[PDB]
C-alpha cells in the first residue's frame, strides 16, 4: 500500500512537510490500533485538540498536527492507553512513548516505518485530566486519498464537541500566543459558532486553568485573546511545515474581528472572571448545567 510517492503526495510534493505528512500517516495507524483495543467514551477517553479537528473535521482543508490529546480522567486508563502504545507495532509502523514528566500524562512519541523511516518532528502525546464539559461528538475520520493504501478501515471515535474545542483553544491562546492555535482558531472563524455557549465554556475553562491548574494569571480579561497581536507575538512552532501559505497576519485579523462576542461576558461570567476559589460551587453549576 504505502510508499514514499504516496506520501510525498499526501505532503502536497513540499519536501519540507514529508516528515509531518509521515507522522499524519502513523497517527491514523496509531489511532486505530487504540479504536481496536481500548474503550473510548464519555469520560473515560475522548480524542480532542488540534490533531481532531484534522482528522475528524477539517481533513486536507486543515494543517497538519503533531500532538495527540485525549480527555482522560483516570490514571488507570492513561496507563493503559501508553502501555499499548510504547513497542506497538501498526502494519509497517513502529511507535514508542518516552514521559516528558513526572505525572504519567505527557509522553514524547516516535514512530518508524520499516521502509519509510522515521520522521524527525516533535510528536507528543497528552491525556487532560479536567473532565470534558460537553458529550463527545462520534466521527469518522475525513476521507483522504492515501487512506486508500492503508489495508484498514479508520475507527469513528468520540471526539471533543465544537464548542468546547473552540472554547479550549481560547483558554490557551489567552494565556499564550501559538501559531498553530491561531491557525485553528482562523478555521473555527470560519465555521459556525455557538457563541454564547463558546464564551461561557471559554470562562468555565480559563478558571480551572487559573484556580485548578495555575496556569496563566488573574482575572481573566477580554483583552488577553482581543487586543491586537503582532506575528511577532506568536509562537511560530514550524507552522510553515504543517500548512502554506503561512498567513499570521490575515489570520490573526479574522480571529480578533469574528471573536468580538466573548466581550460580551453577562454578569455571572463577568464575576467568575476574576479566577476566584469561592466562586468554585458557582462554577461546579454552571458546568452541571451543559453536562444534562
Amino acid at each position: 500500500g504505502l510508499t514514499r510517492a504516496l506520501v510525498a503526495r499526501h505532503a502536497l510534493g513540499r519536501a519540507e512537510a514529508y516528515d509531518a505528512a509521515l507522522l499524519d500517516v502513523a497517527q491514523d495507524h496509531l489511532l486505530y490500533l487504540l479504536s481496536q483495543t481500548v474503550q473510548f467514551g464519555d469520560n473515560r477517553l475522548v480524542f480532542k485538540g488540534g490533531t481532531s479537528l484534522r482528522k475528524c473535521r477539517l481533513g486536507n482543508v486543515g494543517r497538519f498536527s503533531t500532538d495527540l490529546d485525549f480527555s482522560a480522567p483516570d490514571d488507570e486508563v492513561v496507563l493503559e492507553v501508553c502501555e499499548l502504545i510504547d513497542g506497538a507495532r501498526v502494519g509497517g509502523f513502529e511507535f514508542g512513548v518516552q514521559s516528558t514528566r513526572g505525572d504519567g500524562r505527557h509522553w514524547q512519541l516516535r514512530v518508524r516505518h520499516t521502509e519509510l523511516g522515521e520522521p524527525r518532528i516533535v510528536a507528543s502525546v497528552e491525556f487532560a485530566r479536567r473532565p470534558l464539559a460537553l458529550p463527545s461528538e462520534l466521527l469518522a475520520f475525513i476521507q483522504l486519498p492515501i487512506h486508500k493504501a492503508y489495508g484498514f478501515g479508520l475507527p469513528t471515535l468520540p471526539v471533543v464537541a465544537e464548542a468546547e474545542a473552540c472554547a479550549e483553544k481560547l483558554a490557551r491562546y489567552r494565556r499564550v500566543a501559538l501559531a498553530r492555535d491561531l491557525y485553528d482558531l482562523n478555521h473555527f472563524a470560519s465555521r459556525t459558532i455557538d457563541e454564547p455557549l463558546v464564551r461561557r465554556l471559554w470562562v468555565l475553562k480559563v478558571w480551572g486553568d487559573v484556580v485548578d491548574d495555575r496556569r496563566g494569571t488573574r482575572p481573566l480579561r477580554v483583552e488577553d485573546v482581543l487586543a491586537a497581536r503582532s506575528e511577532h507575538d506568536f509562537q511560530p512552532d514550524s507552522i510553515g511545515v504543517l500548512t502554506r501559505p503561512v498567513a499570521m497576519a490575515a489570520w490573526e485579523a479574522r480571529v480578533r474581528k469574528r471573536f468580538a462576542f466573548l466581550t460580551d461576558l453577562d454578569a455571572d461570567e463577568q464575576r467568575w472572571a476574576a479566577c476566584d476559589e469561592r466562586h468554585r460551587r458557582e462554577v461546579e453549576n454552571a458546568l452541571a448545567v451543559l453536562r444534562s
